[PDB]
């Protein structure tokens, strides 16, 4: 008997996990998995083996995996709307559960999605009041603080329930959270963007994607497609980057799903970070002001450099070559719109900036990361509010973060809390 | 020529640090400080030596040090307002610089910090219209994300400042939040628990701590000089502690102080950290309602055990001895609160918990925290208002990781970013 519900398969799923972790750690907990030198101490644990997360893992060379999924294989896997971009749904199916959904699985989400979708009056209150110069992100980040005053797992919390049980609460909370996270940055777009309009109504029969771009105001149809990419993408990094690892810290700490999201999204919206998105087109902004010349785009590019900035959407800490996401952007463009200006750009500095950065030797990765071509997409498509992108970061980001924020409390995993050294002290070791 | 600018001093300490940590990792970045394994990954990094920080370092016997000074050095060494607690202002210079402050050094942080004091419309605003049932650690943090509208650094990097010059926004900006931050709390505590009421003026002939209560509303002599202590003993805990992590981390992509403090606080509001501050009364709340024997004191304790819950206030990541924060809390309440029946509790449990604590053989430190001890007497003076007290943890807190924001992006520290594994990856490893 009975239909879907990924909690249900959830609760199949954590036990064996449970019992397959302890065996493991009770033959190797002891086991050396790396050493740790003083340049990694000082090198922002650069190369450093320190987390367990378990989504996905990103490999050096290879790029991001979901299972062992890559983008090209989800891109095939996943089920799409009808057309042909795969529904973050899946995606977030499969983080979750290490299994590729169904159409019907994958229905059940939207489903599940659009019933949880409300807003509570001291939230709208908030943002229909915010000042038009607060940076989105804040504006974003503190919606979701304040939403904390909803959270199912707080409660629970509050009440005394057995650790046992977080999961459950964690569940709860992060499906509401990706729930309502489309409105909450869709009434961010409409008040600073198209003042005296409104988001509107879910519509429970479409995908969550598509609910967004409604509640965003777009009708072009490859736009819709593209969000449906774009929020696949962003999903998901491996635990060690800014974002998630934030959110895995602060979780630790047995702060609810809510809180943690928003300390979050406070590290996606550093320039190093998911900024990145932003700062990028704001660079070719100011480029195009001040159809080019290969070697004035060099000397451009120069002046950067030597200005002690940094050139924006190129570098990774982990990647050593060019970024997939960016790869699979660049696919979508060449399909969609390869004749547009900026896409020509982008495409040209592809073909300088790493040689520039080869040049001046001192990134370690020369290549182009996810964020130097996702503006340009969007731009396309009309949205030209640059200084909003890394909302967009910010909602697919919550599907990777709560997908493991639920197996990380699942798993039992205790407080994060490394050992930290003085200059003095280490010097003395 | 010239008066007191401690940014003048700084910039002064920045050039000779940046060589001795050159030279010194010149000389040993390669060497090994340690190794991880399987049980640290999956344990919280618990043991690992993952970062340098520079403003204290915390020993596992011995407890907290500020340069190397302990406690009970501190409480001897920094001026005092008249008048036997050390000022919080005296410990900010402290940490910031390596030494020891003049009594007019610290007057100058108290002018410095009244002369900041200053909220915005749009902030004030938002606190105004907040529920009631919104926790104050979500209205603190939302509130400070809110303020960053305002940040120097923020601005500066936007404008493309070169990268040596960050840490002097970062300062500006520190110092303005340091300013402000007594501000929002007291503006939080009015409204929530002294409706209609006002927070009235800053004066700039008081310490910070004393403007605090002011706008507090205390006017008991005792209390301020119990304000003083707590707002310099809760300061800085090493750098692996949640919050300060937090700020350290979200801080290394570049986002401005306003945000990274804000997450910080999002760490803060964990049961598993400051949380605790108000999860000890609450639960010494529910104890006396259900003068009781060690016996039945000792029941008590089962049951929570028993029922997969904490003992808040008492074990630690790295501590293995009694908190001297603990210690240090308790000295005072002797000298001025020792018959308080809530202290006598307190004490009392002291004798117990540990000891349950031994007897179920799971916590590695059986001794209290600071938590354990600082709400006894917050309650004492009128502060009964438990869960508004880790936003006093929150405003002290801020010294310590603000002082350290400075020096990491003035000796250049790069983005945190280790790698992450899988289960699946690291049993094939
Ligand atoms: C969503 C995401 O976050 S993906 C990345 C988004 N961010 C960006 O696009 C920002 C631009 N890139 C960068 O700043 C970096 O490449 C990062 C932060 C992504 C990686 O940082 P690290 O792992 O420390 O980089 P790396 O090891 O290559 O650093 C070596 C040196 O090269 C510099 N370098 C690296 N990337 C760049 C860049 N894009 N422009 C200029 N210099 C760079 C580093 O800043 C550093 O300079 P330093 O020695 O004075 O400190
Ligand atoms: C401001 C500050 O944060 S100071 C500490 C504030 N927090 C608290 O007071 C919360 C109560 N204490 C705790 O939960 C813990 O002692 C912590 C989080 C502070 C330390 O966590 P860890 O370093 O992982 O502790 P430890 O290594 O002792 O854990 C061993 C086991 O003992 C348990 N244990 C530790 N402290 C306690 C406690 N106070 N009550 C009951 N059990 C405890 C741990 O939860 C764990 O149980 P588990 O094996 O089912 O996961």
């Amino acid at each position: 008997a009975s239909s879907t519900n990924l909690k249900d398969v959830l609760a199949a799923l954590i036990p064996k996990e449970q019992a397959r972790i302890k065996t493991f750690r009770q033959q190797h907990g002891g086991t050396a998995l790396g050493q740790i030198t003083v340049d990694m101490s000082y090198g922002g644990m650069r190369g450093m083996k320190g987390l367990v997360y378990e989504t996905s893992v990103l490999d050096p060379d290879e790029g991001i995996r979901f299972r062992g999924f890559s983008i090209p294989e989800c891109q095939k896997l996943l089920p799409k709307g009808g057309g042909g971009e795969p529904l973050p749904e899946g995606l977030f199916w499969l983080l979750v559960t290490g299994q590729i959904p169904t159409g019907a699985q994958v229905s059940w989400l939207s489903k599940e999605w659009a019933k949880r979708a409300a807003l509570p009056s001291h939230v709208v209150t908030m943002l229909d009041n915010f000042p038009t110069n607060l940076h989105p992100m804040s504006q974003l980040s503190a919606a979701i603080t304040a939403l904390n005053s909803e959270s199912n797992f707080a409660r629970a919390y509050a009440e005394g329930i057995l650790r046992t049980k977080y999961w459950e609460m964690v569940y709860e909370s992060a499906m509401d959270l990706i729930a309502k996270l489309p409105c909450v940055a869709a009434k961010i777009y409409r008040n600073l963007y198209r003042a005296g309009s409104s988001i509107g109504a879910i519509d429970s029969k479409l995908d969550w994607s598509h609910n967004f771009t409604n509640m965003l105001g777009y009708t072009d149809a490859q736009f819709t497609e593209l969000m449906r990419l774009y929020l696949t993408i962003h999903s998901d990094h491996e635990g060690g980057n800014v974002s998630a690892h934030t959110s895995h810290l602060v979780g630790s700490a047995l702060s609810d799903p809510y809180l943690s999201f928003a300390a979050a999204m406070n590290g996606l919206a550093g320039p190093l970070h998911g900024l990145a998105n932003q700062e990028v087109l704001g660079w070719l902004a100011q480029l195009q002001k001040a159809a080019g010349a290969d070697a004035s785009l060099r000397d451009y590019i120069w002046n950067t450099l030597n200005s002690g900035r940094v050139v924006p959407g190129y570098g990774h800490a982990v990647l050593r070559k060019t970024d997939p996401r960016y790869t699979c952007q660049r696919e979508f463009a060449l399909k969609h719109l390869p004749g547009d200006p900026m896409f020509k750009l982008v495409a040209q500095l592809y073909k300088i900036v790493p040689n520039v950065l080869l040049e001046q030797g001192a990134a370690a990765n020369p290549w182009p990361n996810v964020d130097a071509h996702s503006g340009v997409l969007l731009q396309y498509y009309g949205m030209t509010e640059m200084n909003y992108y890394t909302v967009l970061f910010g909602v697919s980001r919550a599907l990777g973060v709560l997908a493991q924020l639920i197996w990380s409390r699942a798993l039992g995993f205790p407080l994060e809390r490394p050992k930290s050294m003085s200059t003095d002290g280490l010097i003395a070791l």
